[PDB]
């Protein structure tokens, strides 16, 4: 989320926690500035490996005051942590006793690692407390910074994957418009459906790379610019499910532009926007109305009734092409039925294999490979285009769908 924090310091309790995955050999930076001090401070530092993920995600701040009396009565979950405390009697506001000239101190379930460093690439959580001795005084800036500037691990494959995508949907658009403008004097609507479909992806890659850019050099995520990725990746999957229905329709391919066909019955089918965009923008929001949870049934009940309507379309047109006898349409309507066949068995095989291993077991011991839930689905709507576009690849006798 952010690798840069500013907390005033008296607000609340004065507890600051962070959980996160972190490199190895990644320090952590923490700087007072403010106004003249009057009184002493002392201020206690925890900094704690986690064994198994699920610790970071049932962390709860508000009970942060017993979660470490847990750990201090050696009841908690198993990992090493370091611990330390310093006093200052008026203000230590200008010296570096937490930059430089430090100690080592060991570690607890010797060790004598340096104080304030990441031992091992992992989940790592971190308190810090500041004790006034007897309406804002200090202002506490808090930074972790790695082997990269501020790209914490948990997001490096996933900058990776993202880049990687941009390129190959910019080599999509390059050889789609080469092939469009070889053959120019004929062409179909759905030829340029397929091209819009191309740029909103291709739009979409690149509005999330430059989000993570900036927030590895930066440290903080632009606030404007998941919302964009999120309407951008709903338009882009409407309009594909919208194309796929109009091809399985057959309309302009195999029957007359009836205008009913379109007005009240396919139009009207772009809801499925609204809905897989309500529940994206609630997404980056955090679900913090809780709505997130009963978001998704609406959304599985359009998917399934368009996927039934889709096959049964695509069995009567597919009857209807035969008894024609025309030849040329039913091979590409059998490879086009059989995509979409393997595109359904490749979700159903990935929803379980995704609910057989994260809701499986009492916490993950292997947390590295947890960002492939936000990525095959990108990849696999990646080869269903890359499918589509090859079978309606203009050509020279681009006129045997009139
Ligand atoms: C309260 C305790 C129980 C709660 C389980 C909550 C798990 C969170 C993930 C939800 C999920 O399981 O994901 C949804 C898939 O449907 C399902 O629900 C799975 C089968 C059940 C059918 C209702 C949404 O994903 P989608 O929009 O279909 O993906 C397409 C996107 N292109
Ligand atoms: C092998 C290794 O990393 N050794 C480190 C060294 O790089 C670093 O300059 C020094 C500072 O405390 O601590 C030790
Ligand atoms: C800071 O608070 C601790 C409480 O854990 C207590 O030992 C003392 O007041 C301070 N610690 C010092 C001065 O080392
Ligand atoms: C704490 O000691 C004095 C006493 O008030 C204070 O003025 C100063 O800023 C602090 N540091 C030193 C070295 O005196």
């Amino acid at each position: 989320d952010r690798s840069k924090w500013h907390i005033p310091i008296p607000s609340g309790k004065n507890y600051f926690s962070f959980g996160k995955i972190l490199f190895r050999n990644t320090t952590i930076f923490l700087k007072f500035d403010g106004e003249p001090c009057d009184l002493s401070l002392n201020i206690t530092w925890y900094l704690k490996s986690a064994d198994c993920y699920n610790e970071i995600y049932n962390f709860k701040a508000e009970e942060v005051e017993l979660y470490l009396e847990k750990l201090k009565e050696k009841r908690g979950l198993s990992g090493k942590y370091q611990t330390s405390s310093k006093l200052f009697q008026n203000c230590s506001e200008l010296f570096k006793t937490q930059t430089f000239s430090g100690d080592f101190m060991h570690r607890l379930p010797t060790a004598m690692h340096e104080p304030l460093q990441t031992w091992q690439d992992a989940p790592y959580i971190f308190i810090v407390h500041i004790g006034i001795s007897s309406s804002n005084l200090f202002t506490m800036t808090v930074e972790v910074k790695g082997p990269y500037e501020y790209l914490t691990l948990e997001d490096y494959p996933l900058m990776i994957f993202f880049m990687v995508m941009c390129i190959v949907y910019v080599l999509f658009g390059v050889l789609w418009l080469a092939w469009s403008a070889c053959y120019w004097r004929d062409l179909l609507r759905i030829q340029f459906w397929i091209g819009a479909v191309i740029f909103l992806g291709m739009l979409e890659k690149a509005v999330f790379y430059a989000e993570f850019q900036n927030i590895r050099y930066k440290g903080e995520s632009v606030q404007g610019a998941l919302i964009l990725a999120e309407l951008l990746s709903a338009v882009k999957r409407s309009l594909m499910r919208t194309l796929v229905i109009i091809v399985s329709l057959g309309y302009g391919i195999v029957k007359p532009r009836l205008g009913v066909t379109l007005h009240k019955v396919v139009v009207a089918g772009a809801l499925y926007l609204l809905f897989s965009g309500m529940e994206g923008v609630l997404r980056v929001t955090g679900a913090q109305t809780d709505l997130a949870s009963l978001a998704f049934i609406p959304l599985a009940f359009l998917d399934t009734a368009l996927c039934w309507w889709i096959f049964i379309s695509l069995t009567q047109t597919m009857k209807l092409l035969k008894l024609r006898r025309n030849i040329v349409k039913l091979s590409l309507y059998r490879h086009f039925t059989n995509t979409l066949i393997l595109a359904v068995a490749a979700s159903i095989v990935f929803i379980i294999w995704t609910t057989m291993k994260f809701r499986i077991v009492t916490c993950q011991s292997d947390w590295r490979e947890l960002w492939v839930d936000d990525a095959i689905w990108r990849l696999l709507f990646s080869m269903i285009l890359f499918v589509i576009m090859v079978l309606w690849r203009p050509s020279a006798n681009n006129q045997r769908f009139a």
